[PDB]
């Protein structure tokens, strides 16, 4: 558990790298259903989760295991195919973005 944390801050780091950040970039934060003017997002979306709410939880030591990590991470894209029609970019980037975690998670 406390090396598989470790592990997980390690795959979220590699999710905040320079290398993704065109595809990456959209998921840092939480969606800002304000200034973006997606006035059903919280009816839609009663989850929101986002790269640095995920690092702070990891960082408060919140996650219990790897599991518990990964279904954070999974709730943020599955938000995004759930809240987005399938053509949205956003839904290719989280797609690209997912590629990126799901070869870490499983290799851990
Ligand atoms: C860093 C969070 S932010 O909120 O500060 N910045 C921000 C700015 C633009 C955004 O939108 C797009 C981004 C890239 C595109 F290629 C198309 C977009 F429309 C979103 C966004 C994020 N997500 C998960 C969604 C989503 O699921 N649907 C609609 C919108 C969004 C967030």
């Amino acid at each position: 558990h406390m090396e598989q944390l470790k592990c997980c801050s390690g795959i979220l780091k590699e999710m905040f790298a320079k290398k993704h950040a065109a595809y990456a970039w959209p998921f840092y934060k939480p969606v800002d259903v304000e200034a973006l003017g997606l006035h059903d997002y919280c009816d839609i979306i009663k989850h929101p989760m986002d790269m640095s709410t995920i690092k702070s939880k990891l960082e408060a030591r919140e996650y219990r295991d790897a599991q518990e990590f990964g279904a954070d991470v999974r709730l943020m894209f599955s938000n995004c195919y759930k809240y987005n029609p399938p053509d949205h970019e956003v839904v290719a980037m989280a797609r690209k973005l997912q590629d990126v975690f799901e070869m870490r998670f499983a290799k851990m």
